[PDB]
């Protein structure tokens, strides 16, 4: 397809800080990461036309949730330290 | 091309709120650590963003619902959703 | 064509609180601000069809990152206490 304009979502944590920026582009969401020393590409790569994100700390451990939507189906993807796993989020859109 | 979403979270449980704009209406799904359920937020909007903050242990949520060039702010402050003072000149 | 629905992004900090709302409208992003005493127009004004935002505190100092996208080009804008400056962010494409 052709990407008219991409759509991003962003989250951050700590004081360095760490930042994650998710970009929905041509039905694919990819991730860019900053941990204080340059931007690099993250492991998140899942389908989606629209993305939102939230994150929180448990102690010094980061937890990230990415809500990826295509059509009326939103899939939650979870980062809890050991790879991206599909979460329990469901909606009836 | 799809529904549009916005998400916020608070605490360490955590609580999460996910807002979805679909065909002109924004609805809300909630996580408080024990399963997803539908929340009380239901207002018009084609586009949505959200932010939230804690005062002590109390949560305050602001949802920015946009239709055309008009953005309406909706406020949760512990007892129902009320319209906020936000305006813009778009 | 009639102007399509605007797209917004929001961040907040502290307990007053301070809130910043960014609106992408007809290719331009503007900013509205709240710090407890009425909404007002902020200094941020840059091109973009899409906007996302994140912010974090270092002590009392707020740091804001706005991701403004036009086409497939995302520009990061940085607030670190004294004016907006362009950040190092580049995307995968
Ligand atoms: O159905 S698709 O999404 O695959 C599609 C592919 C192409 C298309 O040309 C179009 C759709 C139609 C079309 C849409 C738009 S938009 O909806 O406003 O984005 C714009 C154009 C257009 O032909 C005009 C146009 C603009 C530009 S740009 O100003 O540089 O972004 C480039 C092109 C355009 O045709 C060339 C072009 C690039 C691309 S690329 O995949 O982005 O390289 C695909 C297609 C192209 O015609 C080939
Ligand atoms: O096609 S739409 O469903 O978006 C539509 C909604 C409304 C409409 O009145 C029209 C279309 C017709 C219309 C078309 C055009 S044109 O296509 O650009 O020539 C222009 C107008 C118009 O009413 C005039 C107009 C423009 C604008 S602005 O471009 O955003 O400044 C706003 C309005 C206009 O009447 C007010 C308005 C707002 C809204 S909103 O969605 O609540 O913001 C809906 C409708 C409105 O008429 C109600
Ligand atoms: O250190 C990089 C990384 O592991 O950080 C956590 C998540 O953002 C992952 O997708 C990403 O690859
Ligand atoms: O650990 C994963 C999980 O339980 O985290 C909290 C929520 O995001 C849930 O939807 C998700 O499945
Ligand atoms: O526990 C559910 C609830 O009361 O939480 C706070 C707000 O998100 C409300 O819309 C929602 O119904
Ligand atoms: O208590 C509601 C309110 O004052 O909260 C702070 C801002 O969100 C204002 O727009 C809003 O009217
Ligand atoms: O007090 C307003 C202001 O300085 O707050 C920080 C940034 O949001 C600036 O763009 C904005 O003008
Ligand atoms: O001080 C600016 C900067 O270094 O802050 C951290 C990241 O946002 C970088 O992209 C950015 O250039």
């Amino acid at each position: 397809m052709k990407a008219a304009s991409v759509q991003t979502a962003a989250t951050s944590w700590g004081t360095v800080p760490s930042i994650r920026v998710y970009t929905a582009n041509n039905g694919k969401i990819t991730e860019r990461c900053w941990d204080g020393k340059g931007w690099y590409t993250g492991a998140f790569n899942e389908p989606g036309d629209n993305v939102s994100v939230t994150s929180w700390l448990v102690g010094s451990a980061i937890h990230i949730r990415v809500y990826a939507s295509t059509g009326t189906t939103t899939t939650e993807w979870c980062w809890d330290g050991n790879g991206w796993t599909k979460g329990a989020y469901t909606a009836t859109n």
